């Protein structure tokens, strides 16, 4: 069926379970991470976006959490240069599977090697590749179970104030509705040190996003509707950029992206 997405006939909006069952971290990975794609020029905005947030302003500190990380770590590349340690989360346990193959450098793991290289250009290439990868494997801690519909997203697992959150390209996949929104981001909080930052990069109005012929849902927000969410579940922003690009006609349809950096009230 591709009428809607899967998951979503009873209520609207693809279930949690369904990202558990049919959700394919491989297929995921070689969809949007695997020449100078749609999904290249998102990718490439995204990390030089990630550069200026850890490298060049102020986003350094001892944790950060990242929040529905997916079998993906470009997120991370350049925040392991300002952040002691990260803590990477997820709710679909074959991700954190798929994470877990990439901290033992398994030969079965994917390769990052040209995101990795892309990264090190960008940071002036004080260091190569391989050594890139290694400081951000020290750098992660823990692998840890994820639900941002809950209170605690973490469960029982005590960790100490993190000094961000980040966010990339799951909030739109995992709240169905903007109370749902607002509500995950105020549980975010409960992770953050007083006056921690919230950092977040998602698509813009796209009612879905696809992994091959898997439809999946996504909440299609508005710019608007992004700054007001943000602000009313305990934030105030302190930078808002909006691109026009958009991922592939086959396999998105978003009308941009967005990317902010809140500091929690
Ligand atoms: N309720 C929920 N809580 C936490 N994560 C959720 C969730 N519902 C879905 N997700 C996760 O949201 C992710 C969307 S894919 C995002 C992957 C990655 N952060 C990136 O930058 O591309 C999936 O890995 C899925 O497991
Ligand atoms: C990076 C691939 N991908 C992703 N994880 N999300 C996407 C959305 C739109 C387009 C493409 C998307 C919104 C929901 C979550």
């Amino acid at each position: 069926s591709g009428l809607v997405p899967r998951g979503s006939m009873e209520s609207g909006f693809t279930s949690k379970d369904t990202y558990l069952s049919h959700f394919n971290p491989r297929d995921y990975l070689e969809k949007y991470y695997k020449r100078h794609s749609a999904e290249s020029q998102i990718l490439k905005h995204l990390l030089k976006n990630l550069f200026k947030i850890f490298c060049l302003d102020g986003v350094k500190g001892d944790l950060l959490i990242d929040i529905g990380s997916g079998p993906t770590i470009y997120q991370l590349l350049s925040a392991c240069e300002s952040f002691k340690e990260i803590v990477v989360t997820d709710y679909s346990d074959q991700n954190l599977q798929e994470l877990e193959k990439w901290l033992k450098a398994a030969p079965a793991a994917f390769d990052w090697s040209p995101v990795v290289t892309y990264v090190c250009d960008l940071e002036g290439n004080r260091v190569k590749g391989p050594e890139k990868e290694e400081k951000l494997r020290q750098a992660v801690k823990q692998v840890l179970k994820c639900d941002v519909t809950q209170s605690q997203p973490l469960g029982a697992v005590p960790l100490p104030p993190a000094d961000c959150v980040l966010s990339t390209l799951c909030l739109d996949a995992a709240c169905p509705d903007l109370p749902t929104y607002c509500r995950a981001l105020r549980n975010l909080g409960s992770l953050l040190k007083p006056g921690g930052f919230l950092v977040i990069m998602d698509a813009l109005k796209s009612s879905y996003y696809m992994i091959g012929e898997q439809k999946f849902s996504s909440l299609p927000l508005g710019r608007e509707a992004v700054e007001a969410a943000v602000k009313e579940a305990g934030y105030t922003i302190e930078w808002f950029e909006v691109i026009s690009q958009s991922y592939s006609s086959t396999m998105a349809n978003n009308e941009g992206l967005f990317s902010l950096v809140a500091r929690k009230l």
